[PDB]
């Protein structure tokens, strides 16, 4: 394939790193960043400092989401390449120790919701978490985190259990399709480390999902759901639909195949004479990337996951170059990310393998 | 009127025209995308005592009570215009209640040195706006959440009324406001015509006491305060009160304010631009508009609202709105220069208000 | 038929007509909106401890109980011009004392560790002031709210009068000044008429005082300070000292003041501008105005007030107001270019003031 | 005697105040500064606060020096003019008052060495602390201080007999002999006071100065000694040298004398065709106040303290007239003081009467 | 030989200062910046005092490595210069005592890994620390640390001989052989002055750095080791090796002998027609400096240890000229430092005698 302006590799060398087994040379200088140096890379240490947030501005909310999109690429780069396995899995481990630090989950104290993050509720964080244990244990093989995993594990089934609609809130009485997504997703995890049956309750949850929460016609997800009232807030969510989609196609690949193009037809505009792409985050706007400004980044990583080639290509040639990448000393930095997760996205975008290809790892 | 003007987003016809229509105009659509689609920074995102929203947009600490109640009187009349907005709109008074109770709201009351409990006695600003809230959510949910401290707080403000030598309630102690009071009063119909209940009956001596000292009937308009200890009524008369207070009333006494009312115009309006806008002074004796708090023409755009004067509301939002330089980016409204403070409140409030005397009817749902 | 100078408000006829006429000139009645229009930002808006108006003009900590004494001072001053207007000066006088007594305004004492009460020992600077207000909110309303308080400080201030060795208390340990002496003395007078008591029988032996080192006869200017430990005078003249002392002195004797009062122009106030202006030098040896703290000439400015000498009025206001930009914006007064701490305040109480003597002989309110 | 360019008076009028009995305008106008406007000036209220010394950006380690040169400055005024001498008497009071502030000492504590500073060592404090209690006595008879000045001038005179070298460490291990000719002046001015022999211990410490703390031939003391390890750092310093030769002429004249000529020859730069004066501060260059800027400020006091008046004047040509002096209200300002401590040196240079006529100071 | 521009003194000139047992002019510059000026001079005083690292901007977590390598410099000036041993054993006193206080090793608390800096791991600050007390030791011959230099040597053998892998981390499962190459080298100086044999645990530790932890092609260190995972993160780096190998040279010099030139084939860039020569910092790049940005400045130290004339000279002419270095009053100053702890590598660099002399420095 001819390598577009302003990319750094090709899409057919993004799609062939894991039959190459080997990651393209602008993903190994992207875990050079992740890894190289000295106390500002974000895996430098385990320890509680957040110096490569910090020096990227992260706002404290996003440094959950950040650490976590970090980990399920480290999850796909471990596939890719067997001599990075021992590496990836020594960055999961970073990942869930900082995962951790109060910095991360504290905003849940000082929103005034309590002083335990995991105990009810917060399902934005725990889901994460619980999905980061899954992730490290069938990376490394490693039984650290098992005490924790099993806990946690059993915390978000009782709740669900426990809710009369199918999931769990963040803040509440905040309902998320998304953050339920990761959730699910977890149990899934645990059930293939253990051989346990924790994942049953999906098809309950994908049968609630699919009734008040979508607009089927143009399979796009409503922006949230808040049961004390049973309100449904009336816009759709581009970012909101391409994450769950991509998170649900590990577990019912026929759900998110079934609306994908629906999604597309609602939300992508194709320009540049077929070059690039950029996604409206709702209905009745000509706009691209409004609302959190993560549509076309989501929507990347959807691409990926549906092994959608030409849409990959169309959105990583309207997201990457105006944000001037370089390879300085062998890392990579851009001088003008375009969204909140900048570089995350684009690593995990860049490996994904799929999430039902993560669930099926091979051990060590 | 049913050409659009320059700089405006929908015609006067269009918003008077809603609830007939049974649906908002897709500006108070995109206001109401505003106040719930983005994460952690939309005023109405979370119950959480997170005020993101109101830091973004440098609200003083003071005015933050008064953002909220006018978001919830807005939404109660979306609640009544389409019947498909009436659950969000609940969610929305929900949130508004459970933020008015933050202490980043009520907080001045303490840091003023004047006590730890914002509803124990006076401080009618703040909890005669929490007790309209509290009866507008019930009348919008039929939910009883909120019924206990509803009960509590309007027995402590008809005790505090039964216990004056005058009719009503000061905020600080010893400051007496007719527009503060005016939503203490409004409160006490919604409780009654949510319970079968009497409390409203104390307006009558309220209408007769502040049509003495408080009012310039000639000139239909409400000096600025009274100050009981002393006796002394601030001598100068002033829009905004006056614009409030005539709207609220007009909702418990509509004859008290069809009285006043066209004489308030003669004192404050001015319509300039050949009668395509007017602008409103804030007191007499000068020729400048906004005065004071900058709230004047604001408050009369709601006050036109109530009262069915489409040619005043247009003009006024002839004058307000194409200044401020609105846009709606996916989908959601934003003001790239509003003219003061509570400005898109203020807008969303007028631009959907049912009138007073509607909500104290609104239907179950 | 007066002529209005370039850049005022109003004539000097019209302010020294104020109470003739029985009302305020429309300039004072736009400072007096200034004071208690808007909500939550104007000085006069709630008796609570909230001081947005100050800090919206920059006001410095330690002058915050000068700004709200000379507001007092002024709105007492209201209170004899335009009967009307008294309920409204008795308020705002009771919000003054309600704001005078919030630690953010006697706090300094506490802060530069000279004791945890303002008014126990020493401390005039706030306690003069404070009494002072006591008394003038007493005579303009017929209210005892502060009786108690005010009979406990009167008898506090005369204890400390009786127990010194030189006549009068001091600031700081060890700094007198004749300044805040002379607010003092004049709250003895106050409590006096309201009382028919004699605490003002120690005025005597103060005016004899403060005219041995403390003062310069022949060019009749106090001197800076006076430090009772070291028996020290600061050997510098200070003309904003002597135009305060000289017109609180003028209610008590004016005779003192009547002496002074010349001596003091020759020494310290330029004519300029072909005699429509004046500007006023802060000590001698220099040809500078307004040096020191800067408020030379707006304390002459209440001097001529008190003096009834309309010419330096006129020529102190044509200096100190129209390089301040004065307007009015929906009936509320604003200088741009205020030229001095206090500015606002002193121009107002310039304005308005009736004499420290017509403000002891003040007629009790009408009845509700 | 003719004004030169940017002066404010005449090196004849300054060496003549004491014989007029009265200051110069100039000296006038900075004891206005130091008393005049409330609050700010220096010199307002005993109490422990320092507004002068914050809007002048004095460092908080200076602020010690900066009292006691006013303190040594108010000395000499009280000798000039008696209608003066209450005056200087209530500001000495204040200078005491102030000095005992933690402001002052409190560095002794955050460098972690105590947390009382007149215990042991730190004499660059407790120095200056007891020469200002006996000067305040000599200028106004008053014993309000003799209590302190009696343990204080005993405490020194311990440390003295108890060490093995001649002298008293400021910081543990760092011996100045600047800071200890400031204690051993303080010492005669006790005797002077109470007919005591505090002072005998000074031919020792002339003695010890002498050996490996002096090079001979360029007049000039080594920067510091090192009692624990015996190192003297290897370099001459002119403010040190300056400083120490000017406290030492009150002691003992004929050790200034002594190496006056070598100190000039070796620091004293005489440019502008013999106008103007700078000293360097070490050997090796040719450039003018390096190290702490305060070679030429102390040398225009040792100038005044030898009688040296033509130097006094090249000096001054040289410090004052780029600081562009002006009297505003009869208050003395520069608008570009050259170096830390100016107005304080110039103010002291300016009025110094010597610390032997300090010395003989006749009662009140 | 010539002086290159730019240049204070010649390459030769450096390297003939202990035959000449003098420094360079510009080195006794440095040591004036070191020791001069009062309150700012980095040796100024014992006491927990930073104001010399404040005005350099000093980041918190590189002051410990700041105060190492100017006691490292100070021991070889102790070698080169009798009479300058008494001032640098005086700065080595200080270095100690400043290195022990809570500015310097606060980071180990304020990250989460104890209240106690040298009880467990943390070996990059107790390794620096018990080098610093053995070469005091060594120029001094005092004892003043000798209990504290018993105890952390035995804490430091006895966490080597606990562990499976040979040496110790920094935080938790941070494996870097620089930071252990300092440890061993504290041993060494320790068994030099007790006749002990604490230094038999390095053949141990050469040969398990030569297995995972080199390539021995490219001579180079990996960035560093995670035991709990038993990942290498997988890039080579210049600044690591030059470091490792300038240490290592003083215990094994046929280890660093064989590496060097390998070291040098990997890493330096010879430019301007062979005058100068910058050092890339990894593999797959051509920009010099990445990362820390120290490998030129560490590459200077190890040409210095490995008395490779060229190569030093090269260097030196790459940093010294853009830094614009000036002699103001005798004192050293660079206007452009181009790196972190530049005056202090450059300073080492000038007056380094090689790791064995130091070991084998003759008593005073």
């Amino acid at each position: 394939a001819e390598l577009p302006p302003g990319r750094l590799a090709t899409t057919e060398d993004y799609f062939a790193q894991q039959a190459k087994q080997a990651v393209t040379p602008d993903v190994m200088a992207q875990l050079a960043y992740m890894n190289y140096i000295d106390f500002i890379s974000p895996f430098y240490s385990r320890g509680c400092s957040f110096e490569a947030w910090e020096l990227k501005h992260t706002p404290q909310r996003v440094i959950k989401y950040s650490i976590a999109f970090y980990a399920y690429g480290l999850a796909s780069v471990a596939l890719i390449d067997p001599k990075l396995r021992a590496l990836a899995g020594h960055d999961l481990d970073i990942a869930v120790s900082k995962m951790k630090c109060k910095r991360v989950w504290g905003d849940w104290e000082e929103d005034g919701f309590g002083t335990d993050p995991i105990e009810k509720e917060n399902i934005a964080y725990k889901g994460h978490l619980n999905l980061m244990y899954g992730l490290y244990q069938l990376v490394t093989g490693s039984r650290r985190y098992e005490a924790e995993h099993a806990h946690l594990t059993r915390i978000i089934h009782d709740e669900i259990a426990a809710n009369p609609f199918a999931g769990i809130v963040c803040e509440p009485d905040n309902y998320f399709v998304q953050c339920n997504s990761v959730a699910y997703l977890s149990l899934w995890v645990y059930d293939r480390l253990h051989g346990t049956d924790y994942r049953a309750a999906t098809r309950a949850w994908l049968d609630f999902i699919q009734k008040d929460l979508i607009d089927p016609e143009r399979g796009a997800f409503y922006l949230s759901y808040h049961p004390e009232s049973g309100a449904v807030k009336p816009w759709i969510s581009a970012y909101t639909t391409a994450w769950t989609l991509a998170m649900v196609h590990g577990m019912d690949p026929a759900f998110s195949e079934r609306y994908y193009p629906r999604f597309k037809q609602t939300f992508v505009e194709v320009y540049d004479e077929g070059r690039k792409a950029r996604v409206r985050e709702t209905a009745g706007t000509d706009d691209a990337d409004g609302g959190v400004g993560l549509a076309s980044a989501f929507t990347l990583l959807l691409a990926r996951e549906m092994g959608d080639q030409q849409l990959f290509d169309q959105l990583l040639n309207h997201l990457e170059p105006p944000a001037k990448p370089s390879i300085v000393s062998a890392s990579l930095r851009y001088e003008h990310p375009g969204s909140l997760l900048f570089d995350e996205l684009l690593f995990l975008a860049k490996v994904h393998a799929g999430f039902g290809a993560l669930l099926r790892m091979p051990p060590p």
